[PDB]
């Protein structure tokens, strides 16, 4: 019931190379790119492409981005062992959520760029697209989260409770969710404890927040495959 010290340095253990398997890019990699930005010809080179092309960039880029959290989900202990009504909830509701989570790794709070195929660019790179607003809201998200400079085993950790979330209507087995996610939070509070960084838990976005930012970034996406089907 109360797992032990060892249990608990396990579990995060588990968490943090279950994460490293399952993200395209190193972090370490992206901070060292940031000096990499495209230049005037490319942005409007971007910005003279299609509505239509723009989409196909960037569903495409989604589309492997939902596939590395999908699989992040499944090795994640006991989730699996779920029942399919649950596995089906936590997934429709938290992989979208967590492939925004994920995003912040990709942005520059220094300039207000973000990396997409191969350099870094601002919100002016995606115009075709036609939807500034919904990018607007995904960039100052980002900018929020950029700020607790998280590690990588962080993200592991958050990105894992934000997916093993009892509080998804729908869940069957309320019980079994619950006590995945507990164990995942003294995971996590164990790892900050232990790394002094208790506090940034009082800077984390309300959970409210991110479901409400994937329920405006779902509605477009829909609106785009409706129109023009990846
Ligand atoms: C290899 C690799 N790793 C990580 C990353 C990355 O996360 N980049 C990244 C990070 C942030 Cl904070 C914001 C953005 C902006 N874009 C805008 C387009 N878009 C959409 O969904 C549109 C489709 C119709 C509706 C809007 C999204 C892909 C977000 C990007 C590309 C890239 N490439």
């Amino acid at each position: 019931p109360y797992a032990s010290l060892t249990e608990i340095e396990h579990l995060v253990q588990s968490v943090c190379k279950s994460y490293r398997e399952t993200c395209q890019l190193r972090l370490e990699d992206l901070l060292r790119q940031r000096s990499n930005i495209f230049s005037r010809e490319e942005v409007t080179g971007y910005q003279r492409k299609s509505m239509w092309e723009m989409w196909e960039r960037c569903a495409h880029h989604l589309t492997e981005a939902i596939q590395y959290v999908v699989e992040f989900a499944k090795r994640l202990s006991g989730f699996m062992e779920l029942c399919q009504n649950d596995q089906i909830v936590l997934l429709k509701a938290g992989a979208m959520e967590v492939v925004l989570v994920r995003m912040c790794r990709a942005y520059n709070a220094d300039n207000r760029t973000v990396f997409f195929e191969g350099k870094y660019g601002g919100m002016e790179l995606f115009r075709a697209l036609g939807c500034s607003e919904l990018i607007s809201s995904i960039f100052d998200f980002s900018h929020s989260l950029s700020a607790l400079h998280f590690s990588e085993d962080e993200i592991a950790l958050y990105t894992a409770l934000v997916l093993i979330n009892a509080h998804r209507p729908g869940l069957q087995e309320k019980r079994k969710v619950e006590q995945l996610q507990y164990n995942l939070e003294l995971a996590f509070h164990h790892h900050l404890s232990k790394t002094h960084r208790q506090s940034i838990l009082a800077k984390l976005p309300p959970k409210g927040k991110l479901r409400s930012l994937c329920s405006q970034h779902v509605e477009r996406l829909q609106i785009f495959q409706h129109l023009h089907p990846i």
